[PDB]
């Protein structure tokens, strides 16, 4: 990623922020991929809720990542509210993917990414 | 829009919800357009913060609208948290567009849409 | 929607363009809703491909709608290339939803929206 | 990123594809950041077109990345059409950021990312 390089060059220019942005994009992609993997499973009907949460988590993580990419300055921002929502979304999505992780390795990986992204986003709200 | 028609046909199937979804998409488009209009103004340098808020508001309203389009059932959802964030985003974006509304008619229109979308989203959290 | 009102007030300011933008947002929402409806069907395993196409169609229609909301001027743009891609996406998604339309009313509605959006986007490339 | 790990675990499971997805998300973030950096410059009025292209490039790269994250199987997809559009978008955005690269280091970085992402996406269409 180029998060760190771009922050340093912004005319209004944060480790926790870099980590948050990087994780949001990673987690967005991972959850998009996890929704599609679950869709392809023989046991798709068991994975409805998980697919739905991953779609929401992908959507919210792209939004959060994008907003945070614009948060390199002191101006008022939705940033902290958005990161709190994102942390809650990643927590919910982690729990459901974790429940399937013994059965589907894609959900193990995705639960781990959601957990890390939850922590990164919560940490960026401090 | 086809929000109402699609909700009625969902296998797990709400006026406040229909209105929320419709408004989110309307408001997303309007804020995208307002950011671009402000970018094109001779006095663009006066509109930096407004452009930035409109970009965030477009991003959050698409996310909220999409999540709410998937909220026609009783399952656990980020929906209410996301709608609260969206209402806060629309409130912030409304205030800044309103400040420019005397000077730029596009901001008058956009402030009105943000205000309506804020109310719709807050109402859907009840 | 506020597409028409916002275009008229843009400092660099098209019926076919208004119709395209309106349809993209309508179609994005409809396909998001159709993916979720299909996910909830008892016969979800029969709807894998349809769910996947609707997710792509929602993503591409939001992108197209957003880009077109920024296309009220004479500057170089990806607009026409993006609208061509969107028309092709809506054509593909229409065909699959149409195949399920006898069985699922949500797919009938969604196929009709995709068809209309395909035509609107193709017409805006002229 | 977790692109490679998730592809390997998909029930329907490509170096060029992994590289494409990774680059799309990297490039999306970079262009979002470049739009915001340009918005913050004293000389913002000189950067209108560049800001606008970066907003389009961010939108198209997220869309492409997401669609490509769902392209780990042999089913019909918009993928190749979408990647061609994305390559064209990155080419356009590269050219404009490159023009500002001597003046703004953020545009140098962003032009380099767009160039790499253009190549990755074009290569994934083979
Ligand atoms: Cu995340
Ligand atoms: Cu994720
Ligand atoms: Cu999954
Ligand atoms: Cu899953
Ligand atoms: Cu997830
Ligand atoms: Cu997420
Ligand atoms: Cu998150
Ligand atoms: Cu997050
Ligand atoms: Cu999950
Ligand atoms: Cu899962
Ligand atoms: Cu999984
Ligand atoms: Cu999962
Ligand atoms: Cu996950
Ligand atoms: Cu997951
Ligand atoms: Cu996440
Ligand atoms: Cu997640
Ligand atoms: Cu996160
Ligand atoms: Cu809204
Ligand atoms: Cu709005
Ligand atoms: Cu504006
Ligand atoms: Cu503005
Ligand atoms: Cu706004
Ligand atoms: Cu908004
Ligand atoms: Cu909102
Ligand atoms: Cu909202
Ligand atoms: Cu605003
Ligand atoms: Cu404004
Ligand atoms: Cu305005
Ligand atoms: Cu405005
Ligand atoms: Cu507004
Ligand atoms: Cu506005
Ligand atoms: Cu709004
Ligand atoms: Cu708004
Ligand atoms: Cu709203
Ligand atoms: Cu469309
Ligand atoms: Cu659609
Ligand atoms: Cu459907
Ligand atoms: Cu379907
Ligand atoms: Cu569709
Ligand atoms: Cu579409
Ligand atoms: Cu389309
Ligand atoms: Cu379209
Ligand atoms: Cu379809
Ligand atoms: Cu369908
Ligand atoms: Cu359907
Ligand atoms: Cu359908
Ligand atoms: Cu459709
Ligand atoms: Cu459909
Ligand atoms: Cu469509
Ligand atoms: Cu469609
Ligand atoms: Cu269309
Ligand atoms: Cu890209
Ligand atoms: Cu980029
Ligand atoms: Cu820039
Ligand atoms: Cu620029
Ligand atoms: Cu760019
Ligand atoms: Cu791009
Ligand atoms: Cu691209
Ligand atoms: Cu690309
Ligand atoms: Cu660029
Ligand atoms: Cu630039
Ligand atoms: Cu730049
Ligand atoms: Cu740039
Ligand atoms: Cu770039
Ligand atoms: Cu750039
Ligand atoms: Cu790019
Ligand atoms: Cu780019
Ligand atoms: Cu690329
Ligand atoms: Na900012
Ligand atoms: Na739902
Ligand atoms: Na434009
Ligand atoms: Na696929």
């Amino acid at each position: 990623m180029h998060v760190e390089a771009m922050i340093s060059k912004h005319p209004q220019a944060d480790r926790s922020l870099v980590q948050c942005v990087e994780m949001c994009f990673d987690c967005a992609q991972t959850c998009a991929a996890c929704a599609d993997a679950c869709l392809g499973e023989d046991k798709v009907a068991d994975l409805r809720h998980c697919i739905r949460l991953n779609l929401d988590c992908a959507e919210i993580c792209v939004a959060a990542g994008s907003i945070a990419s614009r948060a390199a300055g002191t101006e008022e921002s939705i940033l902290r509210t958005m990161l709190q929502t994102c942390a809650e979304m990643c927590r919910m999505c982690e729990e459901e993917c974790r429940r399937h992780a013994g059965n589907h390795e894609h959900c193990r990986i995705c639960a781990d990414v959601c957990k890390e992204c939850e922590t990164a986003c919560r940490s960026a709200t401090g």
